[PDB]
DNA sequence: GCGGATCAC
DNA sequence: TATGGTGATCCGC
């Protein structure tokens, strides 16, 4: 299938549906909030622009000055992680699209099944539609856990303090470890075929090593990218997607070069709705973010266009901050429709008990606890309460929880609320 | 501190 | 029949 094929065979499965309903009104938020910043844009004075570009240029002057170059850092993905697994381990799904989910809803699919625009978080029946063909295998977490495991435990050869992303990413610094490789005798890295082969010392090699023992150990393929941030090393990582590398050389011409038609779409922290709103300022690459700097920092808030700044000047995070502690922890769930209050109270309970029990597995309280509730329309309501002490356990979670949804249940009486998720969060952790 | 929105994976 | 779950951040109040 092609992209206008499948935004027609999509468009026909989604039609009229209340989840489309819910898109339309949201398409017309967007919209309209673009509407303003264009109203803005118009009431703009080219003395106020001459002005910001000048406040722009004085602060992108302080950014360029403090380029850093001198690390290098990579990015791990592996190749359809958990439709690989699955295709690992039964030879019957040998060139045939699959994917792992459900009817409702599939987490990923493999390359054959993605020719047919088959993607993360598209409900089954509608990948179906695209692709009858396809097999679904229902997920299996805890072996993409293990795997998983087996990979970190390679990454940590090479930097112990990666950043983990998900289960098939991570970021890694491996500067220190170039710099001890420099020079390893050719014993220290060489590895035996699943008889041996020798990596170089070079950043490449570095990458080429690694995917080559996770390859060995796994029977999986991984992708990655080089260069000396983070932002960088994300992008690149997937420009020889699957089974490939790709490195930005650490000097300013190569990031340039690089960065001067990438879509800013590509870049992590740019979704859909900013790429929208962004285009309707003619910004599509971040050569034209970069033309269009002083504009945007009069369009958009300090922290939004200083990162606007970073991603056109091709900056970047060069070192991982080892994790911090979380913020929040929270359980929700999907359910065919729930109106009846007494079940709503049953479920929320539920939800409580849920999370007081993960909670207690890493010993943690907090102060605040919001509930979601989302009703059979697809809109998302979210309710929260902050209390003096803090609270664990089922019930002290279940008491706010409790009084959250009452209120709710009593802002529509005598009208019941018809719910098809619920969710119960806590943070406010102590410092 | 609260709630809606946005984003990553 | 049928459209997810977890965690984070930001902005405007
Ligand atoms: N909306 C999404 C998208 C992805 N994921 C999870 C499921 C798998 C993991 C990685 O999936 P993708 O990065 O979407 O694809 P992939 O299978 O890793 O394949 P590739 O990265 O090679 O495209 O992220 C998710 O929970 N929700
Ligand atoms: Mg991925
Ligand atoms: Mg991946
Ligand atoms: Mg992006």
């Amino acid at each position: 299938l092609d992209k206008e094929k499948i935004n027609k065979i999509i468009m026909e499965a989604t039609k009229g549906s209340r989840f489309y309903g819910n898109e339309l009104k949201k398409e017309k938020q967007v919209n309209q909030r673009i509407e303003n910043m264009m109203q803005q844009k118009a009431q703009i004075t080219s003395q106020q622009l001459r002005k910001a570009q000048l406040q722009v240029d004085r602060f992108a002057m302080e950014l360029e000055q403090s380029r850093n170059l001198s690390n290098t850092i990579v990015h791990i993905d592996m190749d359809a992680f958990y439709a690989a697994v699955e295709m690992r381990d039964n030879p019957e799904l040998k060139d045939k699209p699959i994917a792992v989910g459900s009817m409702s809803m599939l987490s990923t699919s493999n390359y054959h099944a993605r020719r047919f625009g088959v993607r993360a978080a598209m409900p089954g029946f509608i990948a179906k539609r695209l692709c009858p063909q396809l097999i679904i295998v229902p997920p299996n977490f805890d072996k993409y856990r293990a795997v998983s495991k087996e990979v970190k435990e390679i990454l940590a050869d090479y930097d112990p303090n990666f950043m983990a992303m998900s289960l098939d990413e991570a970021y890694l610094n491996i500067t220190k470890h170039l710099e001890e490789r420099q020079n390893w005798p050719e014993d220290k890295r060489r590895y035996f075929i699943k008889n041996s082969v020798v990596f170089g010392t070079s950043a490449q090699e570095v990458v080429k090593e690694i995917r080559f023992r996770i390859e060995q150990k796994t029977t999986l393929t991984a992708s990655a990218g080089i260069a000396p941030n983070t932002m960088l090393a994300k992008v690149c990582s997937d420009k020889n997607k699957p089974n490939g590398q790709y490195q930005i050389l650490p000097n300013r011409q190569a990031v340039m070069d690089f960065i001067k038609d990438l879509p800013i779409r590509k870049v992590s922290g740019i979704g859909k709705v900013t790429e929208k709103m962004l285009k309707a300022l003619g910004i599509i690459t971040c050569t034209e973010l970069y033309q269009q700097r002083a504009l945007l920092s009069l369009l958009f808030s300090e922290t939004s266009w200083h990162y606007f700044l970073h991603i056109s000047l091709g900056l970047g995070s060069t070192h991982l901050t080892r994790d911090g502690e979380r913020k929040s922890m929270s359980v929700e769930r999907t359910f065919s429709e729930i109106n009846k209050a007494e079940e709503q109270y049953s479920l929320c309970q539920e939800l409580c008990s849920e999370l007081a029990q993960d909670l207690q597995k890493e010993r943690l309280k907090g102060r605040t606890v919001t509930i979601k509730l989302k009703n059979v329309n697809f809109e998302v309501k979210t309710r929260a309460s902050t209390v003096s002490s803090v609270v664990s356990t089922a019930e002290e979670i279940f008491a706010i929880a409790k009084e959250l949804l009452k209120t709710e249940i009593d802002a529509d009486f005598p009208h019941p609320l018809r719910l098809r998720l619920m969710g119960v969060r806590i943070s406010s952790f102590p410092n």
